[PDB]
């Protein structure tokens, strides 16, 4: 039972990023959230304003065909408040010539249930950048 | 107070890996532990036998000078059972010519307190491989 | 006799992919079907939605001249329910300049007769990508 | 229950190849077995004499440290006689300088139970060659 | 005397290919004819449908200036039914800029007299592709 | 029946070349035999003295492990006197470091039965040189 | 308390440069200010006229989207008159194709409180040039 | 007068580093000292243990000929407690072949007079690494 | 005296080729004439139809400025019927941009006086192709 | 009949060069003989002293295995005194590692019968240098 | 006092070159003036006509934004008639895309006071050419 | 005195070439004049028709700005009839983009006074081609 | 007369550097002497201690054959106290293999007669480094 | 008659250089002789001391096999005192591996008969350096 709720909230977050829905994304993140990812050049960023730039300059503007597969999700439940999920992410997208391409990333998300709502406190991404290559 | 215990157990684990102490490392890991790192080629590994190969073929054999700095540790406490730590790791080492070199990695470790003992349930590494370049 | 039916259903499937007929392709695949191929970046995919992207963005749209040769089909029959076919596939196609090109792949398909109908349960491709190079 | 027997016989075969035990390997293969793999240059080979060359010139001679991980095995059972297994294979080995390296392959094996004994009738490999790179 | 008839029928076939006359080419080939050539990627093709693609997409459409020289034809007569011819082929053609170019191939053709008519049963080409380079 | 004799005499010839047995090779060739192959630089050679150089400087001297596979032999019988065989040839050999390698060639041989004995009148090779690469 | 005023005046200066406000920048700099940065080719520049060129030819003209993050500011207070700040600077900007990019620099600023107003007496920059790459 | 004391203590520190005198270097640094330099990979380091590695593995061991020139020192005095110095540094050294080479760096040092003794609170280096290139 | 007639007829032939006068060129060549030159790819051509292609596709069409110098002609007279001439040829021409270029070739021509008229029986060219480079 | 004498004297000359027999070579050349070949850098040489250097520094010293094939000799007879021969030359030789190699050249020789003896008055070579590549 | 007059006349000359004022430049140069600079290809030029070409083809025509900094001028006074000045020159300019660039040169000027007027008798430039790179 | 006349006639000749005045150039050259220069590909040319091509296709057509400097002329007088001059030549010219460029050549001219008029009998050029590079 | 004394003292200085005679070099330099040269990386050095390193590590140790030519010395005399000399310098030397090499530099030296003795106050070098290349 | 004496004295000089006979070379040169050649880097040298370095470090020491051909000497006689010779020079030599090589240069020599003896007043060389390449 309880592992399916961590998959559900993770798929909802990946959908909100894909739509460019920064309002829904802001409800799902902790305000003190930290991140490691390729765009931050090896630094640990904190809060949502680093991410807001990609929403305002890509995700809110973009309307191209994109598809995401979550492969082999492994979930750790750590009492009733706390969870971790690790998965491989495959992205299919059309390039600047309109040709299909595939990208892979490795992703970790750490979730805490605050006031009865699940929120991300940390995430780590490796492999392909979130800004897709052309 | 409680954030210092997560720093302590993380430094003890980094020391056990550096010494090649697979017995102490086995006490600090959960048997169901998962990992993402450069040596696994983008796959999620599970359990300790993938790591045992680097202990038996490098860390247990090695006696060269190496130094580690943990930069900017950020810690999330998620109730009394559960914690996450994220940091930048700098490694100083001598190359095959005896010349000093520096490497950087980005690291996340997820800790759960099981039967009163802290253990790693998941980790994620990016940047430099653990097998240092020459 | 029975080896010719495995050749027949394999040629019908290659024709449905070539036409972009995702409805006919969906009748010939098991819903739990797995695949290895160049577009999946070394991962094992499951179900039909990874493939649906190439139907919707290429095969359903495409009208260029293409020809396929099946070379040296070897067939194993494993009782009355189960079969395997292995072959070399040659594809002739026109490039973006309108010049003829040739590509080669190596293909395995595993068939099970469910409710009296043959369906693919697994496939593996090597060599040329299915998205043809220009 | 029955999926564990396909994992067992697959691990026993990978062990016999790793030991250079061509006698045990010959008991586990069908005499009419076919294969696709990187060493055959894109051709379909048949019978055991192509493989005998790597046993006699490497596997029977070799004594270096090597470790294998089978990741995410997916199994199809197709009546009581017939089975297919698909997995990712990770190999850890020491290079010519004595440094640890990792390789990945994608593997399919098709099994038939003949006279009460499981035997391979076909296999397909992609990614890293079986002769490990240095 | 009899060697001149093998030269005659060989020059008539090279003319029919050059004109894009697939009807005349089909009269001169055996329906079971095999071939080795650069376009088949190192495979042995059988029958006429692999060749039909180059007639329909180039030879039937093309009207550029092209000239062919047969150099040093050597002929073996093997009773009254059977003959082999081996020669060097030089092709002069205009490139995409309208500049003259030269290409060389090495060619073997095996002829059998069936029902009083000479037909090709096998051919082998090396050197320049039949689709001329630009 | 009669196709097996063309396979037999072809395997005996490949064995005589592999042993460096120029006496047995001279019995199997016509004295007027012609050839196309990579070592002749695109020229048609005639008689046995071009080949004698590789017997005297390699095949008669060599004792390294080598294995040959004949893949997919296609045979044309052209009355009772005359035959043609076409096949793919795979060669496994050890390099100068003692590492296994694989090479591929495409081969045609034309046979005539003179005084009741089969002899080669022409041959054509493509792909890998007969002098194996290191 | 007092470290927050050094962060405030540093963020105000970074804002004035980003706006192209050379009048506000001139109020915040000492007239005898020195600098090390990538644009000065390894030389120590003095006064404001070297910087005036980038205001007049870029910052006063530019209206593209740009965002700045100050990471890990460390501050030394050296009596009541004098302060030093060191930080990592991340810049997000759109390239000439309109694609998001990230740059990193390392920055030191030395502040003196003259007539009750904080002013920069020296600065040093490393990493990315201030003129952003495209 | 007072600018000459900042030159004096800066030359004494450069001499202590050149000798490998970590005891004298430890007297001249603040225990909370921060640094930016090429060996730290773009990170801000704090305290003396990162630097101790180059003393123990190079400067304490080294006895080769080296010469240093300080070019164009500019000094800011900021009350009686606090000073900043900026200069270009030229290093002459013999390479691994015994040939003279030259390197350049740009350096800033921030000094505070604590308990009547001048100590470094921050430093920033650019250009050549401190570990000299060969 | 007699050496000047071999120079005369050689200059007349070079003029006829330069004009694209295939009728005059056909009067000066023997019908059985052989040639070695760069366009024939290392083969010996015979008769005039290989050369006719360059007359019909370049020399008859071309009207650009071209100049030829014959340097150091050496002549052998071999009785009253037979002569050989060897010379260096310099060609000045305008490229596709209208810029002057120079090319060099080495040329041999063998002349026989048949029915009182001098005709070329063989020629050999080296260096620059006759189709000038751009 | 008479064409066989031009082949004979040409094979005798190629043998004398291969042996390093400069005395026999001097009997077969005219003292006024001219040559074009790769070693003369595009110049026309005259007399025997340019060639004497390769006899004295290679051909007289050399004892390695070498074999020569004359392919497709074409001969022009020009009265009773004068002849020309043109052929392709294939050379088989062992390299510095002892591995067989092949080279090709194109050759013309002009012969005059002086005092009843055939002598070379001119020669022209193209393709491979006479000093064989390693 | 007297060093400021050498700075003044040097800045006036750099201004006259920047304006393309060849009349003012001619008043400031000796008619026998010599120069070393990158445009003269390592030669010593004499008089003003080599320089006149850059005035007439660039400096008199140019109207782009350019800025010059003189860094660290060192002056030698050698009696009342004679002076030398040495400095580093930084040039800021816009490229062909309108992007700011920086160049560095090293400059020496030798001045003599003739009839009460300072004039250049020699100059030497190194580093960046005077014709700025794009 | 007499050395100035050799400079005068040399400058007049360089002017006539620069103007494209082939009539004046023809008065200043001996009809038997020889030359070495980069355009002749290492050959010695004789007479004026090789040079006429550059007059007719460049110098007579050209109107771009060009300037020539003669550096360090050394003159040998060899009785009253004969002189030699050697100098370095610098050419300033505008490229195809309108940017100033510089070229260098080394030049020798040999003069003979025939019927009271100085004429060139030989010249030699090295370095830059006379056809200026773009 | 007076120009020969500037040549004399310049040749004596070049000799003292070539011998490694730092005592004689110190007598000929002003203690406040400045320099521009390739070894100083584009900086202006002052005094003799930068140069002392090349005396102590090369010139005092070296005994290889070296020869220097001064080409085209131009001298300006600026009253009775002051002189400037400009020349091209050619250096011939043996490389690490013992092969002759040539290098070129452009040099300026400024001389002042202090207390009746000529001394260098400034020098500038371009082209080849003083540390000769191998 | 008189042209043969210029060939004689030119061959004697080439022999004296080849022997390393600097005494004989000094008798044949004018003391004021000038030269252009590849070793002088595009400068005009004067007198014999530049050349003395190659005699003392190569020609006097060397004993390897070398051969020289003078091709196509053209001679101008300019009264009874003065002559010019121009020729192509071919050099055959053994490389560092003992393999024959060929080099080409273009050479001009200007001769004056002083006190009844011919002496070189100027020479110019192009193409291959005199120090032969390996």
């Amino acid at each position: 039972v309880r592992k399916q709720e961590i998959i559900k909230v993770t798929e909802q977050l990946i959908e909100a990023i894909s739509n460019g829905d920064f309002e829904s994304y802001t409800k799902m993140c902790d305000p003190g959230m930290t991140a490691f990812e390729p765009e931050a050049l090896g630094n640990l960023v904190e809060g949502l304003d680093f991410h807001r730039f990609y929403f305002e300059n890509l995700w809110s503007r973009n309307s191209k065909p994109v598809h995401t597969t979550i492969l082999n999700p492994h979930i750790h439940l750590m009492g009733d408040e706390s969870a971790c999920i690790a998965y491989i992410r495959i992205t299919q997208y059309l390039d600047a010539g309109g040709i299909p391409r595939t990208a892979q990333s490795e992703e970790t998300r750490v979730w805490h249930r605050r006031d009865g709502k699940w929120q991300i406190v940390h995430f780590h991404r490796s492999g392909a950048p979130s800004v897709l290559p052309h």
